[PDB]
RNA sequence: GGUAGUCUACC
RNA sequence: GGUAGCGCUACC
RNA sequence: GGUAGCGCUACC
């Protein structure tokens, strides 16, 4: 049974003309219902009509699959099979769809679908080419990710190819795209004709003319979704007196630290003046992010740089280290006092202690009963977090508080100082901390549920809980000094449907936030500009459209040439262990599956110790693993990398960061972060084959 | 960082 | 293990 | 615009 809302069958005219479209609405008007319905006249008018019919649903996040499946499906006839796919999933997602007339999925999964046949082993291994067309109408879920390189604009680019090269099967045609988003974005772009643009190039990669936008029931959407107020609350940064003595006396410490650093250099006769290129002068305001940008980078030459003398390399990866734990330190004296920096600060040094140099035990006992300064105050905006805890404690006794911080580390300090605070624990007031689940989901749903009962009442979190979780309604909302993009903005106040405020002592992230405001007004002039000025707007849709087909080629032409290049180049690469520097194989010897890098070189199982991982810990990972192998040198033991079942064979792939590149002939260093930066400036693997995986089982 | 445009001072 | 996006920052 | 670093989240 579907009571559809008035202003809700608005947003399905367009779609219900067959004609793609992305449909704008407020989080929580729901789109799903509005989904729902187009996919119900979809199914009914085409299975009337005789005409195929297959719908997908899909979603960046696949917590809330299973709450999207079971809504739509409810709401249609039972003679319609819906079907989740998920990387949990074990069988192949080809069989599983088959039969099946709504499927609901990851955007990977789609994507892995329709490139699966480009590959194989052999050519009795080959596929048929899963068509996307198999579907007919195709449903984009927060369609504003579909940027870039995203999974999203790689399902767009299969529709492209089908559309520009022809290749489609008898009886298939181009799929309807629908899409659904609460704001489209600005591209942070500053003017309205420019939004227009950055729209039309959006509309233009998913093959859309037409928005669907309420018009006529603006009235009743506004009580169906209010208006929320976002408060910003500037509060003080104490510099006076212990805190700022803390600040200038661990600045001091790291002076001499990175002293240790030239004192090293100059054995090496190597002359100090990018921080990854050069060796550069440290900045000197310590806990400026920019200094983060020099240590960091200056790690890498390191490990990256051929010395001459003995102890070198390791004097300075030590000093490098600490200054690292030393900025994070000053970071965390920023957002609480210097009793929270320091503890992390001593237990981080106390941790390195049996291992640190002579030169570097000496410097922290000079600081490390210095550096206490006695005691400060409590951080101006942890008090002032406190009171509106206390103010919302009094109103309502059911009160519901949730605050948003930047890093994983930063909710664990502020979870253990707000349970820790004596108004709090006389209040009747506890807190816990949530944080993302990517790298147990149980042990998170019990705080949900916790905080639902009213057992806990307060929930510091990251950014998982601003978009996706199923997060009771809040009274209170707080920005503990963090803030992102525009779009986060309508989706981080849109979660209080209560009032949201920035507690926050820095005037950098207070524009921040007022720049994200100027942009929200920034699209409804612009949503206004296309609303009314129609024909412009498909004119601009038109130019971007133009655009689309020949970047597609120039960008296929570009990976080509540069593979073509690579081979010219004929360069060999020796891989090493970054740890021993054992020489692992060279760039011949690797092929590439599923964006995965694996060892072909029938040697190589020698000079590693595979690890076997349970089936039970297998079901809980959602991509392919067996294990994981590990430098066999004594004293190395460094983990190279993992296995992946190929074909029921266990091969072993390389990780980026657990290797160094040497061009064959030189002692050229070459470190990499990641393997498309491998590909892109490198060598090439070549898919792997079955003659590969028959060498490396024998081998075994 | 590159380009286009404008301004200001100077031969 | 691989990949995607977002924020801030550094250098050109 | 390009080249990098940190943090965050997600996906396979
Ligand atoms: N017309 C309606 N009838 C019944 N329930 C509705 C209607 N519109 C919205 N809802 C409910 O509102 C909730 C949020 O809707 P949802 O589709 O998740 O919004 P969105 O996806 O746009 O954020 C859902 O539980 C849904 O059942
Ligand atoms: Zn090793």
């Amino acid at each position: 049974g579907l009571c559809l809302r008035n202003y809700q069958e608005e947003l399905c005219q367009v779609a219900l003309q067959g004609k793609n479209t992305i449909v704008t609405a407020p989080t929580g008007s729901g789109k799903t219902v509005i989904a729902a319905n187009i996919i119900k006249e979809h199914f009914e008018s085409r299975s009337s009509e005789g005409k195929r019919f297959k719908a997908l649903f899909m979603t960046p996040n696949s917590m809330i699959l299973n709450q999207q499946a079971a809504s739509i499906s409810s709401y249609l006839d039972h003679v319609y099979h819906t079907q989740i796919i998920q990387g949990s999933d074990n069988v192949p997602t080809r069989n599983v769809i088959q039969s099946k007339d709504l499927i609901v999925a990851t955007p990977q999964m789609i994507v892995n679908l329709c490139n699966e046949h480009r590959n194989s082993l052999d050519d009795e291994s080959r596929l048929d080419q899963f068509f996307l067309s198999t579907f007919t109408i195709i449903f984009f879920d927060q369609c504003h990710n579909t940027v870039k390189n995203s999974p999203y604009s790689n399902i767009m680019r299969e529709y492209h190819y089908l559309k520009n090269m022809g290749n489609m099967p008898e009886g298939h045609s181009l799929p309807q795209i629908i899409g659904l988003t609460a704001s489209l974005g600005t591209g942070d772009k500053n003017d309205c004709l420019q939004v227009r643009n950055y729209i039309a190039g959006l509309c233009a990669s998913m093959d859309v003319k037409d928005l669907s936008i309420v018009k006529d029931n603006l009235e009743e959407l506004r009580g169906y979704s209010p208006i929320v107020p976002d408060k910003v609350l500037l509060c003080e940064r104490s510099t006076d007196g212990p805190i700022g003595m803390f600040t200038n006396r661990l600045t001091l410490m790291m002076q001499e630290v990175e002293g240790l650093i030239r004192t090293a250099l100059r054995n090496e006769h190597i002359g100090i003046e990018r921080p990854d290129s050069s060796f550069l002068d440290p900045p000197a305001d310590k806990e400026h992010a920019g200094y983060q940008n020099w240590v960091c980078n200056q790690m890498n030459l390191v490990s990256g740089t051929s010395f001459r003398e003995t102890g070198t390399r390791t004097i300075i990866n030590e000093a490098l280290d600490v200054l690292k734990e030393c900025f994070c330190t000053l970071s965390y004296n920023i957002n609480f006092h210097p009793e929270v920096a320091l503890n992390y600060l001593k237990d981080e040094m106390e941790y390195r202690t049996p291992n640190f140099t002579v030169n570097m035990i000496r410097i922290w006992e000079r600081y490390h009963n210095q550096l206490v300064g006695t005691g400060s105050a409590e951080n101006p905006m942890i008090s002032k977090t406190v009171q509106y805890i206390v103010e919302q404690n009094l109103q309502r006794a059911d009160s519901r508080t949730i605050i948003f911080v930047r890093t994983r580390y930063e909710a664990t300090i502020l979870n253990k100082v707000l349970n820790s605070n004596e108004e709090l624990l006389m209040l009747g007031i506890k807190s816990e901390w949530m944080s993302g689940l990517n790298k147990s989901k149980q042990k998170q749903m019990e705080k949900l549920k916790m905080f639902a009962d009213g057992e806990i009442r307060i929930l510091v979190s990251t950014s998982v809980a601003e978009e996706g979780l199923d997060v009771p309604e809040c009274s209170l909302v707080i920005k503990y000094n963090y803030a992102t993009n525009e779009i986060a903005h309508v989706q981080r106040r849109g979660r209080g449907r209560s009032e949201c405020v920035l507690i926050t002592n820095s005037i950098a992230l207070r524009d921040q936030e007022s720049n994200n405001r100027d942009k929200e007004s920034l699209m409804s002039e612009t949503i206004s500009l296309i609303q009314n000025s129609p024909a412009e707007f498909r004119k601009c849709v038109d130019e971007e459209s133009n655009k689309i087909w020949p970047r597609i080629l120039r960008e296929d032409t570009d990976k080509a040439q540069k593979i073509e290049e690579q081979i010219n180049r004929n360069i060999v690469y020796k891989i090493i262990c970054k740890k021993c520097e054992a020489i692992l194989c060279t760039s011949k010897d690797i092929r590439s599956r599923n964006t995965q890098y694996l060892v072909c070189d029938p040697g190589f199982w020698s000079l590693v110790r595979k690890t076997r991982l349970t089936d039970e810990q297998q079901a809980l990972i959602k991509y392919n693993a067996t294990g994981s192998i590990n430098c066999r040198r004594e004293n190395c033991g460094l983990k190279l990398g993992q296995l992946i079942e190929v074909n029921t064979v266990d091969l072993p792939c390389l990780s980026a960061l657990s290797i160094v590149l040497l061009v064959e002939g030189t002692d050229k260093r070459i470190i990499v972060k990641k393997w498309k930066n491998i590909l892109d400036k490198y060598f090439t693997p070549t898919e792997i084959r079955q003659l590969d995986v028959q060498t490396m089982r024998d081998a075994d």
